[PDB]
């Protein structure tokens, strides 16, 4: 209900009733909200053609217009346009046709004051949180396209084709330095909850105190507050685990829970959590290995392993070398305004040569450096000879 | 309304009255919901107790209870419970008072079936956005602590602190690889929208006409659907433009109309978008010279630079370089489970003693290098040397 200072929400009253409209007008602009109006569809027709709305006040019953008319036009050209409309006692099911047809929600005229400003007050909530809704997940599209022509990774993408469990946890598995994130997300992207978040979490990058309280979430004490955990949160939606080995094993007796029942408790709590969020866990490690130290429990490690995708290092998939290298020069390039725009035969050969122990970080590191202190259009054998 | 198949939003109704309470689990259960109820309110308290519910719809006027109590418990132990109170014709009043007290929306007894159907809707649409807009802030927190011991970053930090303008634009720059996004989270956090988003876009990673697309938006043509662009989105928040050196003569122009009026038009469009976007820019690059040569305007920058952070070199800060490299090497020791704990001596000198000619971003990927192939506690010199 209440928009912050330095912001520009614009709200358009299309309202043919003197009293009504401004009362619409005065609250709108007791809140500091930038408000227009119209009293007839025409007028509304020219205002919203010259100037964007983010919110619309619609009397359905205008004089010379069908209010339904102007909600179907600002739906096709404009839906990030949130439409209240105002309806008459008498017309309820025309109300009803309205959300139909996107409407947010709609005001009974006449009604009690207290009912106009609520009714603004949760429009202009809803505004902000599609917004900033909006905004966080184009900021994330815009931070993530895989390059991948070798055969390996090929077979790899036809393996992701064939999962048709919806919820069946999946492991991934490879080298210090393959990427497997790549590799959840294209799980996700095919799952039947493909329009649903994706989440990442880097465990080894956060401490494991603060990290099992943020997965899980904790209760008042053991920590002022309640704070609900990103399995909450991630609801819905997939979880993708990035380095599973770094999990104490209270929090992997935890994450079983979930993958089993569903149900777990935050920490130091007693309210059960109910949740439906499908499991992507990688590791750079052997876990095996980790379960016969006790460092890993054996059933969830069972549990994570049914459906495993193994990415295969680098130097076993040659054919995404170049492609690769030829990425991350152009990336960084254009990042340090550099003139290069390749690299010479003989460094390409050396590149194919080289083992890539790091394999795509590694490979992605010499390239940065290569590039930063790159001369010219070429980048030669030599200048990586240093590096690798 | 409509929730995916693959989720368990959970939702109590407490209701005495038998008829009503069949008509709220009626629905909820028809839209796939978890349902539970209570005929009283002691009752209420022993299953919000035992269970954490998403969603609660909460009778205000209950035989042996006082609502208000249940909503004020509700928001006091669990606020991430959304509550929408039922109250009879008679008490309003009451209802704003729940509305006061954090409840997110109300009904009253009795109404029309489509009435309440709506409302559940919107009270299961505002969950969803809220738990995501949660999910999608917390996933962004969670990739962000900056050490910086040198006396030059402390008066940078200093001169942060003095920025009392709310809306004018900073502009950030230093030599190439040096963090010029910690900066501009900074001025942020001390900035007066500092509750509101930080948006961080990178100019020079994503291709031109793309970038422009998604900052400015589009309008049908030009391409099928409309597209509201990030300044749109980024309304009331804070823009930190990564590179402005990478932006087109007719982004520049557009970019500083933005500034100066908030008024702007998309791609191909005619409709006037208004917001209030600050603005952190940065860039690597000699911006005078950019404008020299014609391929920056001369007012943009004038209007940029007016407040400028200058981030000197690693070299001039020889005092970060250490905290720098030992916080490289704890992050990349753990993702890569390895043994080494810090430097020798005689590599610390090294490190001291070379120029870092790509600062920070060469400083982590010479350390993430030395520890994927280190062996023991201690990267020494000659694993350095090669590398530096």
């Amino acid at each position: 209900g209440l928009v912050p200072r330095g912001s520009h929400m614009n709200v358009l009253v299309i309202e043919d009733d003197k009293v009504f409209r401004g009362l619409l007008e005065e609250y709108l602009s007791m809140k500091g909200i930038k408000v227009e109006s119209a009293e007839r569809g025409k007028e509304a027709y020219k205002l919203l053609s010259e100037k964007h709305f983010n919110v619309v006040l619609l009397d359905l019953l205008l004089p010379d217009v069908n209010g339904l008319e102007i909600l179907k036009w600002i739906k096709e050209r404009s839906p990030e346009t949130e439409v209240i409309v105002i309806t008459g006692h008498g017309t309820i099911k025309t109300a009803v046709e309205a959300m139909k047809m996107g409407a947010y929600d709609f005001l009974t005229k006449p009604c009690m004051l207290e009912e106009i400003e609520l009714t603004i007050n949760k429009a202009i909530e809803h505004r902000k949180l599609r917004k900033e809704n909006e905004l966080l997940r184009r900021e994330k599209d815009l931070k993530e396209e895989y390059v991948f022509e070798s055969p390996k990774m090929k077979e790899i993408l036809e393996k992701i084709k064939k999962i048709s469990c919806a919820e069946c946890p999946v492991l991934i598995t490879g080298e210090s330095g393959v990427g497997k994130e790549v590799v959840a997300r294209l799980i996700h992207k095919s799952s039947d909850r493909s329009k649903e978040p994706f989440v990442a979490l880097n465990v080894a990058s956060i401490p494991r105190d603060i990290f099992e309280a943020e997965l899980f979430g904790y209760e008042k004490g053991a920590a002022v507050s309640s704070k609900e955990g990103f399995f909450e949160l991630a609801d819905g939606g997939t979880l993708f685990l990035d380095e599973i080995g770094e999990l104490s094993l209270e929090a992997q007796a935890k994450l079983l829970r979930v993958i089993e029942s569903g149900k777990f408790y935050r920490l130091g709590g007693r309210k059960e959590i109910e949740v439906n969020v499908r499991i992507l866990a990688a590791t750079n490690r052997n876990i095996k290995e980790l379960v016969k130290e006790g460092k890993f429990r054996e059933d969830l490690y069972y549990r994570l392993g049914v459906i495993e995708i193994e990415i295969p290092p680098l130097r076993e998939r040659k054919e995404d070398i170049i492609p690769l290298a030829n990425h991350f020069l152009k990336k960084f390039s254009r990042k340090y305004a550099k003139e290069v725009e390749g690299f010479t035969k003989s460094a390409q050969e050396l590149l194919l040569s080289y083992p890539w122990y790091g394999n795509v970080r590694e490979l992605k590191n010499v390239i940065e450096r290569a590039v930063l202190f790159s001369e010219g259009k070429f980048i030669d054998r030599g200048e990586l000879s240093c590096l690798v």
